[PDB]
DNA sequence: GCGCGC
DNA sequence: GCGCGC
DNA sequence: GCGCGC
DNA sequence: GCGCGC
């Protein structure tokens, strides 16, 4: 028996690929509650988005099936349908081998949200079954896996299609012995597809729920500008939609900003179309550029006098809605963790900072009345903050 | 033919070997490749030594920053196994070169441990331009060396003898300067982490020696989270004694110490199997829930909150609060978010902590009524200050 | 100067 | 509240 | 009720 | 401010 007094070579165990995912799902998807369940949806949708980001496919359709499984169909290039160098179908490599993919800089993708080579295989590992259908060159191919990613068929030709059609259809049943819930939630998926649609010009994303026969689709022509208008939808706005974009050594930056009459700071950031809810270097560059340029404008126009302190970043972000979307070349791309909630790529900070600072400095100079109103707004925010502080300290 | 977006076929998919994948995507394993990521490597090697001590093996963990900028961690635990592993190579090589390979999957070699993924040592090796390990066991010292991201350059070889009973593991590594934006280990960063680790290991000495400047420091504490809380309040005026609560629940173990200072900040630290969870999670949620619920219940049943008064906010009771929560979670229930283990996900930790703390704190307040009523009056004043600030803010707008 | 993390 | 690094 | 994550 | 889950 293995115990603390018998700690020898058989006390060390090696978990084969997908078994490690099933044993330690928290390392790969963060949690095994509803947030982790929907993470599986995001891995499959993100792979369809990456095809669209490289130019392939104009529709991504998600279906919640009546049995509770979930399907994602795209019209991208399809997965490669041949034999892989390691002696199994490439499709089976994609779904069964961790750190196996096409987004390590080889050239099959332009900038993509995918980069670790694990998402599809993680979905397969954490599903009681998974099926994939690839359409390419007049044929449809299928492979099925069960019980956490074990192939039960090879990749087989199952039908034909028009010669020019292409795409990938993935259906999976999340493993009810892993997750505390396997109930996919319409609104959770709907909100995420809506966000993704803002970032993919003229791609339609849709959700159909066969459990209740409800469906919704999303399509936007104007990217982050439409997104900012959506954020301020149920609010009174105090400014037009400001739009800033630029490029820098393979990086691309787009940002839309608009003030509402509220006092909340509502900044959403994205890297290669992946939501980074916890921000990171790109959000840091945006926030720094705003504060530095607005303070410089305030001071050089005398709205902040010689004796006044600079305003705080939070003063300028009161009532601000902003959407920041950047594209980062694969060679510079670095996320914190499989969940990709934060961007670590150091170059994104000067990239975003430089582009935003340049465009905003010019915008303030050309729109002086709006600029001074924005500063006066931030000064009133400072006054309210300092009034609250004085009352809090006096109460104490 | 060149791989490009118009030639996306079977050769466009590449499979990365384990350590190669770590080097290619370090953010997936250590979060970042700045100074925080650099020191993460230290925590992986230290955490393994702490896990030995948590199972009862070793009472001293010595960290050395060497003159060449490498880092050594030496423990006196059981040592890594020195034989041949079932997969074909020496066990030591499996530990350092194979991801998801280890002794903390429930097999029984460890009691409750901070390690659980089987990746930490192999990540440090992958991200080092060299690494050496020396194992002391069965009267001998064995050494193996790896270079260039984890490639063995020696076999595991005997390099000396040892007394029959002595055991331990010594790991030295040079972080890869081609990966990290800084490879300058920071004395204060490591010292702070070892200090926190010492509070949670009764009577284990942890030490740091920096050969670059010839400075050293040790940490050794007898009274656990109570010493820890006193440390947090060291440069402040305190308003209460150290309150200590502990309990057990179906293999879970909970300890918490609390003490108010005269400040207005809240300073709550949480740990799971001695791993700092800086972003909290289910155990910290349970603790915060229990405090708010029990303190509002006490305030209301004593009439300090009248019929028409709203309950106080959790932030009113945490003003000036210092608190150290340490829980032990059995392997079969243990689940962290991510390799950096900044947040506990284990669902059962919430009811476990909430139940133990609520029970103990309810009884404590009933038995210490004058102190309880003073703490409620303090939180009511915090409510008043928060309401005064909100009023003034709204009137300014 | 600035955001960030302690 | 302060040092760190961009 | 409570903390949490929108 | 509000729903979700413990
Ligand atoms: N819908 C798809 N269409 C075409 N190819 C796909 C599709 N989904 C996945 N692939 C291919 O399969 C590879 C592996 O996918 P996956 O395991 O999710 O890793 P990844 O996108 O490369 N990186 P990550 O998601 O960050 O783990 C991808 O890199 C693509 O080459
Ligand atoms: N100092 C040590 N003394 C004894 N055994 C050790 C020591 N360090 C590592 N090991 C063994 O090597 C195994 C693998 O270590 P490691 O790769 O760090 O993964 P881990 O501790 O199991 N889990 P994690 O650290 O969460 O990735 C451990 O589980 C132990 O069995
Ligand atoms: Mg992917
Ligand atoms: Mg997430
Ligand atoms: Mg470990
Ligand atoms: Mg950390
Ligand atoms: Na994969
Ligand atoms: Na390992």
């Amino acid at each position: 028996e293995i115990n603390i007094n018998n700690y020898n070579d058989d006390a060390i165990q090696v978990l084969e690929g997908l078994d490690a995912v099933r044993k330690r799902p928290g390392m790969y998807i963060g949690s095994t509650d509803g947030a982790g369940l929907h993470h599986l949806v995001w891995e499959i949708v993100d792979n369809a988005v990456d095809e669209a980001l490289s130019g392939f496919g104009d529709r991504i359709d998600v279906t919640i099936n009546k049995d509770g499984s979930l399907t994602v169909q795209d019209h991208g290039r399809g997965m490669p349908t041949g034999m892989h160098a390691m002696g199994i179908p490439t499709v089976e490599v994609i779904f069964t081998i961790l750190h196996a993919g096409g987004k390590f800089g080889q050239g099959g993708y332009k900038t993509s949200g995918g980069l670790h080579g694990v998402g599809s295989s993680v979905v397969n590992a954490l599903s009681s079954w998974l099926e994939v259908e690839i359409t390419r060159d007049g044929a449809v191919y299928k492979q099925r896996f069960e019980n956490g990613g074990k192939p039960v068929t090879t990749l087989k030709k199952i039908g034909t299609a028009p010669k020019s059609k292409t795409g990938t259809k993935v259906t999976f049943m999340p493993d009810a012995t892993i997750f505390s819930t396997t109930d996919f939630k319409y609104n959770t998926i709907s909100e995420r597809l809506n966000e993704s649609a803002f970032l993919l010009k003229n791609v339609t994303l849709s959700l159909t729920d066969k459990r209740t026969d409800e469906a919704i689709e999303f399509h936007y022509e104007n990217g982050v500008q439409d997104f900012v208008s959506y954020l301020n939808e149920d609010k009174e706005i105090l400014t037009p939609v400001l739009y800033f974009e630029g490029e820098d050594n393979g990086f691309q930056v787009e940002v839309a900003l608009q003030y509402n009459d509220g006092f909340s700071d509502n900044i959403l950031s994205f890297v290669n179309n992946v939501r980074t809810k916890d921000g990171g270097t790109h959000e840091t560059g945006l926030k720094s550029a705003i504060t530095k340029v607005m303070n410089d404008y305030a001071r050089k126009t005398g709205l902040l006098k010689e004796k006044d302190k600079n305003l705080e970043g939070s003063d300028y972000r009161e009532g601000l809605a902003a959407v920041l979307s950047i594209l980062v070349p694969e060679e510079h791309l670095q996320f914190e963790g499989q969940t990709k909630d934060k961007l670590g790529s150091p170059l994104a900070r000067p990239v975003v900072d430089g582009i935003v600072a340049d465009k905003l400095t010019f915008f303030l100079m050309e729109n002086g009345e709006l600029a001074s109103n924005l500063i006066r707004k931030a000064i009133k925010a400072r006054d309210a903050r300092e009034a609250a502080r004085k009352a809090r300290d006096e109460s104490r």
